[PDB]
């Protein structure tokens, strides 16, 4: 049963449950040297996110089988996600297609943006191609995290008036924060603890989106690039 | 080594790989999706090399940038696998030889811009509006898959100058040797192809084949199969 | 369909890709490491291409075996970087359309077997002797990296079937069009290349260029330099 | 200062610590369906495993810098360890190489063999080309784990016969058992609980190896695949 009632996660599986004292030296891993003075620890590493990722797109798939469906990019932070999400959804889908087969998605990005420094303006900005061509699809929408769930209860509100046939949430890392609205995800990643998070495309004010593993700003990191 | 500042000249750009006019694969020599096959002719470039391409343009680039702040601005959607492999391979040269003292190298930008019909161009490009005053008085590179008609980037650098940018640099992945092109040369270029309709590696018709791993030629079956 | 057996004829092979004689890419097209580069006179086959051609060549081989139990035999030093490539995508492809009933669908096996000084054949090669006798009754396919004058295959062919083996098959990256070559043929096939010495993806001139990522050509500087 | 004290470790980095209950389901990455019922969790990803090594390689080539050595891939189960480390060795070198650079390393096996089921047999046998090409120069060993520290207090006895100018241990995995003779290696990715673990090249009895990740063998796994 393809997923239509968004923040609800009505049949979501569990994510990966990352703990409150999870995580490893910077030390244990490659790290941008100019970075390190930024970083508390490192959260999740770069082969966990893409290995995590790749059986998403297994759940995805599943769900999915051989329906159409239009993926959503939520621009800037959850490029990385989608870039490996598509990777390995078109691999399974691929490696499995026989010569009757039909492709499996379309793509699509929006740029969403409400943060300031560490904390959503409680505002939201969006810029994309006119989203009239998803009339009648299958949507998924990807996200990199869910924070305050505002990004996505608003932005699930602007595209109920385009009738949609089915909107679905896909989203990498969910945070334990008590500014949480309940908006959960359809397929999820992470679940983490309540710091704000860098790499892996999320940023600091534009900063740290190269950093390939996920890791926790210090407040140091936090002063330096302040707006 | 400097900062290229003439958009569409490519005034001191290194010669691309030439793809002859009789270069190819049979598609039987690599993975192609099953339900793709004959909708093609032939692989013009296999995944990997175009990969180990981005590689040596990502170099190009850094040996050109080096420590400078620039900003990275990827044309939607046909770019976006092209600009990803330009970002991974860039911020590894940056982030292996960076030194405790060193500051990140670039920011990235997006925009959605919109021309083509089937295999060809309409002529008038769509341009998705977003504020770009962010870039003012910085060094942008924009990262576009294909030069064709050349119609993209001559419209799209008249669009970037009016934000008052500081210098305007072009990377390319293939740039086409079409007739119909209007002399508009990128500053760094990965292949020079021949004139046939490519799809594969994020490039479409009509949406059609952008998860194709391969470069290839879409045959005239597939163009009226996936005619819009 | 069928699992070869008859070692060197090659009975039912699909055709390699054809590398021509004048094929190639200069060393600035692609990521070269700097002290190599006065060694080497061009780029033959790219990384990328090399892993996207063994990918097709496992996904052959699995069309051949399909979930029938086989072995596979690692020629070292040389075919390394192949073998490795293979089974990364042979597993994949075994592994992603497995099911809960599903077995796994090789062993592993590994003989060093060496004959080269320089650019040449000794005429005579070394074994390093171990007991081969799980592989009694067993499907082997054998890895090598390249065919060239044809004797290492030709006699470790004879050497394995000492050992009762049910059924000997090859999977060969390159194959050499030399004139030297003594008419063996392997059952899967990468490459058709010409008549040079080639360097890198595992290959060495006296134990050197292993570690370079692309299919190169040594140039006689660097053959007079690292000769033995 | 290139290490030259087998088993002594005596300046290596602690690795990372895989605690007692640390760990994933089964259900949050990709496992082949067929080996699903022989593991009990995923204990480390592939993906970790990855980014690990490739640190390993940096404080490898940090300690070499520029001087020629030769690195033993212990076969069988080191096998996946040393084609990561070499890919990922070549790479640190090669990218921060000038035109007057060397290359940096030699590369030879070693099979090495003591185990039956989930346990060494006491003895260890040995094929490889002749070691005397070791004669006077930098060895690296690599090892996929050390669990009792037999095989290698026993290899590295054996060559001592041969004037090697320095024997190092680069190590994937090392298991906190009370069997453990003291063995340490001088490069260490983690340190692991005490169970069999398959995948990433190591089995139980030639199976596992193709397993992605690595992952704890239940009994009826050990059962089903007895020698
Ligand atoms: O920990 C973090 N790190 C980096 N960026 C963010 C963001 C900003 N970006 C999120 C959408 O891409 C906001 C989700 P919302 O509206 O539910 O808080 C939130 N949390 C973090
Ligand atoms: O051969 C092709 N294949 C797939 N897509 C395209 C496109 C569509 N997209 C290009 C900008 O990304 C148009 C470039 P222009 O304005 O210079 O002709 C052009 N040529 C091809
Ligand atoms: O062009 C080359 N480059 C690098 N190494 C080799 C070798 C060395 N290794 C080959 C077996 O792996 C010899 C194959 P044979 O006995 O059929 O000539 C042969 N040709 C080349
Ligand atoms: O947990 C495990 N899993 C898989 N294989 C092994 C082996 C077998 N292989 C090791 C050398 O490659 C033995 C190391 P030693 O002599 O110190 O016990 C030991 N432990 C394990
Ligand atoms: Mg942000
Ligand atoms: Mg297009
Ligand atoms: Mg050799
Ligand atoms: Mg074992």
């Amino acid at each position: 049963p393809i997923p239509n009632n968004p923040g609800a996660g009505e049949n979501a599986f569990d994510p990966v449950f990352v703990n409150d004292d999870d995580g490893y030296d910077l030390d244990s891993f490659m790290i941008p040297a100019h970075y390190k003075k930024y970083l508390t620890k490192v959260l999740v590493p770069n082969g966990v996110i893409k290995n995590r990722i790749e059986k998403l797109a297994y759940d995805i798939k599943k769900v999915y089988n051989n329906e159409e469906f239009h993926i959503l990019c939520l621009l800037k932070g959850s490029r990385g996600f989608f870039t490996a999400l598509l990777k390995h959804l078109s691999r399974i889908h691929n490696y499995s297609a026989v010569e009757t087969s039909k492709p499996l998605f379309g793509e699509h990005y929006v740029r969403v943006k409400s943060y300031c420094n560490d904390q959503s303006t409680g505002t939201l900005e969006i810029v994309s191609e006119d989203l009239s061509c998803l009339k009648g699809k299958h949507v998924l929408i990807v996200e990199d995290i869910i924070d305050t769930g505002k990004t996505l209860v608003k932005f699930c509100e602007y595209l109920k008036k385009f009738e949609i046939k089915t909107v679905a949430i896909a989203c990498l890392f969910i945070k334990r924060t008590p500014l949480w609205n309940g908006f959960k995800a359809d397929f999820v990643g992470f679940s983490i603890p309540d710091h704000f998070v860098v790499g892996y495309s999320l940023d600091y004010n534009e900063i740290f989106r190269d950093l390939d593993h996920c890791c926790l700003v210090n407040d140091e990191g936090k002063k330096k690039y302040k707006a």
